[PDB]
């Protein structure tokens, strides 16, 4: 009991500026400015709460805050005070109060408050509505039994403030929200964290805060930890090579690599060797930068495709549009907001089928080189009511916390039908939620949606309208031009007679008016298979009837052309009305 | 005492670059107390292993604990949780304590997923301050430990979803044990047949190349079959010598095998001796027959018996699947040299009764594939959520036993043409195919045959290529063609 | 035309008549909750009531009340007979009036337009070359 | 105030009744109204017992105030069918009242609450 410990120093945190300036006017004052309420004669009697996202320091700040401040200090755990015997749990509550109350003044943290402070209605026990109120009583307790020159406040800290009782919640009167740190804060969190370290001058920190948007405090000391562990691999290689040199034989297990590494390892164990302390190199961080990635694990983030701008041809105009309203501004934030362009909320693809919308955004995505969010179609709808529009929100959530981020609702029409007729009525509620969602979400945010339809006539008329997905982008079919880059691109990611002067020829003719990329993709395959076709009559002629070719020849193309046909039909029906 | 085990690193394989991972993650910890302490900088971290059952974290762990030597303490998840309210709260923090004070030690928390789930989604009170107890007690490790002597959290659970986000945030090295590949499947049959009397003309390659989509489990389901296929032989003289010593003409009239349990009986205390025999190459290749895959969650019909001798004419179509269907799937690295994807597949039409079916079966049968069917519109279902669940679910499965043959009968009503807004439910189901068939995600390994008799009434989004664009007449056999199918 | 100065028509409005102003932003109104959804309504005009004179603003008319030529969903029902009975209510002396916005007069229930309740019909013209010129 | 907080009320409406005429007034009832489906019980036969007990001379009346409306039981609200509405603060409630917060406060004689109260239009 008594004071706690100098275990953790307000050195030891930081990146909470704000919080700490805030937090300032209200624990240290009523706990050495307890003379100058004396004087006032004014009572506090009110509860700090702390909420935010999981590990952003909470539980450090706590101690730190404790420690600097030197007052009595009793830690409080959720699970800590729950007693097995009856009554037991009222006797911990009330005995940890009136020691509190008697040796005044005191800080009291109240760890998880969630985790005992929750619902009262979900849970049927009579054990938990005796200390949900006991609570109560005891903060009343202090309420009455202070002396106006030694006041108590009451700390909790939580990652959840909703599941916390509103009854409880209410007298919390200041919440204190340490909100995901900005690009100045990791970069002083990520010194506060090598100040112990090792560094060679060359380590740029400006680039490693640009290099981690969506981080939180235990996100950076997970970096460091791998950071730490590449220093040390290097040492680990060399006894590796070491150990292995000392054996005989050479080879000694042929089962596999790592597996006769690990086997090495165990073999001596206790042939310990110096441990140099090498320096860190800003190499090292920039490959532990790339394995560590939580606190955005949670399934919600899509693997990015590896779709670079060498696998699409011809859209120019569309892919200068996409450079220009959401890759560049994710680069180089300053240039745009210099020149008055904001983080936008996002666009809208629309175009017959075979175009590439999908593609295009796909090589955005890849582009971008920033966490990527794929809705594949509806997804968000639930069986339970309170679930449909529970993960639309949860989703924003998550777009919004790691900004930036890109989210693609590809076939939007399954997720904003056109209301105007009554095809649905408990997916209304769905929409409605979207819609709200979308304007919650506001420029210089950083978070950027791109959906993509067949069907212009199907998506609500309401999206287009501006602040939400409003800027259409229209992607028709490729002119014939089009169609020798669209040709050429895709031979180039295929692989010998590839004569690329006879593509324009193949892609210019008659028969190939109205195909589109996928379509040309169709012709091209179908051109393989001739080939192939073609290398099993020269293989069991040449060869069974008295090799190996699989180069594609010019005549193949014009006898798969012949059985190749457009996909879409009408485009006039897509693109109006 | 907590000693380690005995299950070294040899009866693991196939895991090379989770095994080197794992190696430079948690060794160092656990072995690099003098260079930390050197460092002055307290290391300790959380290794969480997640992906689909079987894949071997449970004796992955085992095997590292064994390696390492240090202290190591098996902590299941049920065995946490005592009588009182309270009691296991406080059985958590001893678990803790006990690990914090015999240091440097490894922490084993196997399904962890069963005590740490949702918050949210298990109000009830006494398993929310279990996870409570878990929080609070897994950064005393972090602040207390002795700097010398750290200590590694590890755990491995078959389903991640279910993890609390805020536990999984304590958690950082996330390691996804995957489903073995081919090389992974052969590396991984050798060291299962280690210490096997295996015959010298074993060729695992065979194996692994027909191998699709097995996991360690059903590899070692294989290698158990083979050993009892091995002694079926010795089972079968002991059956004829039993038989002998007690002739008494036919000792039962009811059947063969029920006389074989019921003399079985009349020895029972009668020790024998069963000599061995190396194990043949086609024992193996009946043993994968009689072995079920894990990709045996009733989604995969039975391969209908229509070889192509039950179907007469129709050259054309037949040399047309054979190269789009049946050659790549045969021969898949000569179609990659080529540089053609996995088909999308074939969308056939044409009026009734002219054999669409019998040739997509027929097909289905030759390719010796996993193979799914699906009776129409099946998928359908009245709640909102699973009949695009349904869909999800059903290409999630024919992905991961990939390759796989999908065959959508009568794509009239399953996907109606969404042009105009007809209905709510069909016109969901729509979108998330055409999401899937071609959309954001790769689908190598699955081709989409479909059978339907009325082509213009599916939505023109789904006749593109990339998906089945490819569609095929199949009419009315011409006079001589009667004749051959006749 | 658009949502692009309809807040201001209504904000001039409450200015001049020096009242009370209150707005809802459209489709915010209507949640998860179905109890609720018509108990929010109520409340609004309660609330009005009890800070009389005031104005009462519905910008995206659209999101509460479409035309119900087919009268199916029975929250949408519940929701604007509620609304109805409650704007009836007081529309003469309680000095509670409330704006109806919108982008088209033909997407709102028709039991709105007749006279006696938002009969009212008032077409917003797009800004000028000299107010061009502010808004650039 | 499961079963002595109802016999506490029974004993104050019991003499309430008997030591007529009386007021009797229930703060934050809402949250005791929601053991409190007892209270609720408790309530109604006790304001049967006034209605049937009542001297119709001298009787007492039943005063109660809520934070919510809603949160009250329907049948109390039913029964509860009399409404009093307490809006938006006047200035001089707001400036009486912010008077009626800083009694033992230490202030300087420059305070005029006149001009804060007419500065706080949206505030309860
Ligand atoms: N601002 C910060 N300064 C220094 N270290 C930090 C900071 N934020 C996070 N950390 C580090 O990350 C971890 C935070 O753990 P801690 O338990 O204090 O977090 P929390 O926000 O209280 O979370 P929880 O609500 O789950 O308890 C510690 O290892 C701490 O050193
Ligand atoms: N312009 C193009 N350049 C390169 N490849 C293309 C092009 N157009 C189509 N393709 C190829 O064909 C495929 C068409 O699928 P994709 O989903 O991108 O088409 P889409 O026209 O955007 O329609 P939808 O997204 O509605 O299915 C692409 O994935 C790509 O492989
Ligand atoms: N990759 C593998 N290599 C070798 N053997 C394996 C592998 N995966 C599983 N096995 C075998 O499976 C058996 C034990 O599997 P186990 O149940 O521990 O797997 P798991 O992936 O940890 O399962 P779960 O996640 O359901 O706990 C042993 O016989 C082991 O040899
Ligand atoms: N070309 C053929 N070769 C062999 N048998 C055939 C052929 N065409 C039809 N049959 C026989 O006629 C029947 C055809 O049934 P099948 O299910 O294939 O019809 P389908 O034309 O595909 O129509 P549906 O759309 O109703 O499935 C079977 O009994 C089959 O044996």
């Amino acid at each position: 009991d008594r004071t706690p410990p100098t275990k953790v120093s307000i050195l030891d945190i930081a990146g909470v500026d704000d919080t700490l300036q805030r937090l300032l006017k209200e624990v240290w004052f009523p706990l050495r400015g307890g003379e100058a309420c004396e004087k006032m004669g004014y009572r506090y009697d009110n509860g700090v709460l702390l909420h935010g996202p999981s590990g952003c320091g909470k539980t450090t700040l706590a101690h730190a805050i404790a420690g600097s401040i030197g007052v009595a200090f009793i830690p409080v755990s959720a699970p800590s005070v729950i007693g097995g015997t009856s009554g037991e749990s009222e006797k911990n509550i009330r005995d940890v109060f009136d020691e509190a109350i008697r040796l005044a003044p005191c800080l009291i943290f109240l760890d998880e408050i969630d985790a005992i402070a929750g619902r009262r209605e979900s849970a049927n026990k009579g054990m938990e509505s005796r200390i949900v109120a006991e609570i109560m009583n005891g903060m009343d307790r202090i309420r009455q039994n202070t002396p106006l020159g030694k006041n108590v406040v009451v700390l909790a800290a939580t990652n959840r403030p909703e599941f916390l009782d509103p009854a409880i919640r209410r007298r919390f009167s200041v919440e204190i929200d340490m909100g995901m740190p900005s690009e100045r804060a990791r970069e002083q969190i990520l010194r506060s964290l090598t100040r112990d370290l090792s560094l060679a001058d060359d380590i740029n920190f400006k680039e490693l805060a640009k290099m981690t948007p969506g981080y939180v405090g235990s996100d950076l000391q997970y970096v460091v930890k791998a950071a730490v562990s590449e220093s040390f691999q290097a040492n680990i290689d060399s006894l590796l090579a070491q150990a292995r040199a000392k054996h005989p034989a050479d080879h000694l297990a042929n089962v596999s690599q790592p597996q006769r590494d690990w086997l090495l390892l165990e073999a001596h164990r206790d042939e310990e060797v110096s441990w140099p302390s090498t320096k860190i190199t800003m190499e090292q961080f920039r490959k532990a930068v790339s394995l560590v990635q939580p606190a955005s694990k949670r399934e919600g983030f899509s693997t990015i495709p590896d779709t670079t701008w060498s696998h699409v041809g011809a859209l120019e105009d569309v892919r200068k549009k996409l450079e220009m309203s959401i890759i560049g501004p994710i680069k180089n934030p300053e240039l745009f907001t210099r020149v008055g362009i904001k983080p936008a909320a996002g666009i809208l693809l629309w175009g017959p089928p075979g175009c590439g919308k999908t593609l295009v955004a796909k090589a955005v995505a890849n582009e971008s080189k920033a966490n990527f969010i794929s809705i594949k179609g509806p997804e968000l709808l639930n069986k339970y009511v309170g679930e449909s529009e529970r993960a639309v929100r949860q989703l924003f959530s998550r777009a919004k916390s790691s900004a930036p981020c890109i989210l693609f609702f590809d076939q939007m029409d399954a997720l904003v039908p056109r209301r105007d007729d009554s095809l649905s009525d408990a997916s209304a509620r769905v929409v409605n939620t979207l819609l709200t969602e979308l304007d919650g979400v506001g420029d210089r945010s950083g978070i950027y949606v791109i959906g993509a339809t067949n069907r212009p006539d199907m998506i609500d008329e309401a999206i287009r309208r501006p602040g939400r997905l409003g800027t259409s982008i229209y992607v028709g079919l490729p002119s014939a031009e089009d169609r020798v880059k669209i040709l050429k691109t895709l031979y180039r990611n295929t692989v010998q007679g590839t004569t690329d002067a006879d593509l324009e020829k193949v892609a210019l003719d008659l028969r190939c008016t109205g195909f589109s990329g996928a379509d040309l993709g169709n012709l091209m395959q179908a051109a393989a298979q001739a080939c192939l076709e073609r290398v099993y009559t020269q293989r069991q002629q040449k060869r069974k009837e008295g090799e190996i070719e699989p180069v594609i020849t010019m005549e193949d193309w014009e006898k798969a052309l012949n059985e190749v046909k457009p996909s879409v039909k009408d485009p006039e029906k897509y693109m109006h009305s």
